């Protein structure tokens, strides 16, 4: 048996050493529980869309990191009181739901009688109501590990807000820590090895034979961001003019990240063709994100003279595209 912690709160490398682990130390005969919590960080699974989980603008303001992880799943909010718990162990030897049920244990060891309980979706009801629990996976020829979170302290609320009821929230002493023991505990005697639990710094690479490199890699946008599978916009929205309404078309298709077909179409009389042409244009190929709004103006700033109604509708438009982006 063997129990490892971080002192980490850096999801990258707390990350990394996930993989590390998988691809390296043998778990035959030999499995490895890994805890280790996250400042707040939005982690996304494999295959999954980035700027359709959270807003990323909202995000944006707020220190809040987003990340893209090996394993499959979906999307969960990470926070200082968000326990992660990875059960690595041999492809032979993979068994999502002793994990879960050891974890019950684990909670019940810490609040007698306590209306928890596996499900059929491999997360965890507390009163048959709020959920508490995430799960994810990875497969390997030989070796898989199970992901997974538990919310201790998390702000469910703060979470709320990055769509589109907590721990200690029933049991003040429910304390991470606590509850990181309670589990470390409970996997001590599943196994039978010294309850101790290995402390690591995820960046030692004295430890970690050259780590900080996946650790960057993770982080690079080509990963976080590049991966997301192929998808499209199909939209539209009015403004006010006058007093009818303007329409506006937006189609654009994203191929890694990058936007490979960009269609935005304005009617002439309100808006010259010409513009959305030097738009759509400087946009293909173009990474699919916020649009440096000094580009942005510099676009016609320069080339077309000084019609502060042009400008004004310039604007506008920008305005609604942004707001999808």
């Amino acid at each position: 048996g063997l129990i490892l912690q971080s002192i980490s709160n850096d999801v990258y490398h707390n990350l990394a050493v996930e993989d590390w682990i998988h691809d390296h130390m043998n778990l035959e005969g030999k499995p490895v529980l890994f805890l280790w919590r996250n400042s707040p960080t939005v982690v996304i699974g494999r295959h999954q869309n980035p700027w359709q989980e959270c807003n990323l603008n909202l995000m944006r303001e707020e220190g809040v990191k987003l990340a893209r992880r090996r394993s499959g799943g979906g999307t969960v909010y990470h926070d200082m009181g968000n326990i992660n718990l990875t059960f690595f162990t041999t492809k032979k030897k993979y068994d999502r739901m002793e994990n879960l049920k050891l974890v019950v244990r684990a909670l019940k060891a810490v609040h007698p009688h306590l209306d928890v309980q596996a499900t059929k979706r491999f997360d965890l009801l507390l009163d048959g109501q709020f959920k508490i629990s995430g799960t994810a996976s990875k497969i390997g020829r030989n070796a898989a590990y199970h992901h997974c979170t538990l919310l201790c302290g998390t702000d469910g609320t703060f979470l709320s807000s990055l769509l589109k009821k907590n721990l200690m929230e029933k049991d003040p002493t429910l304390t991470c820590e606590v509850v990181i023991n309670a589990v470390a505990t409970e996997y001590a005697t599943s196994h039978q090895i010294d309850n101790h639990i290995h402390l690591i710094n995820p960046t030692d690479e004295t430890v970690f034979p050259g780590i900080n490199s996946k650790a960057i890699e993770l982080q690079t946008w080509e990963w976080i961001y590049g991966k997301t599978p192929k998808f499209s916009v199909d939209t539209s929205f009015t403004v006010l003019h006058e007093q009818s309404h303007v329409e506006i078309k937006v189609f654009i298709d994203v191929k890694n990240g990058r936007i490979e077909v960009c269609n935005i179409e304005a009617p002439d009389h309100w808006l010259p063709l010409e513009i959305c042409d030097q738009l759509n244009s400087s946009l293909i190929g173009s990474k699919f994100s916020p649009i440096e709004t000094t580009v942005l103006t510099s676009i016609l700033h320069r080339t077309y003279p000084g019609d502060d109604e042009l400008h004004s509708k310039w604007n506008i438009l920008c305005e609604k595209i942004k707001g999808i982006m």
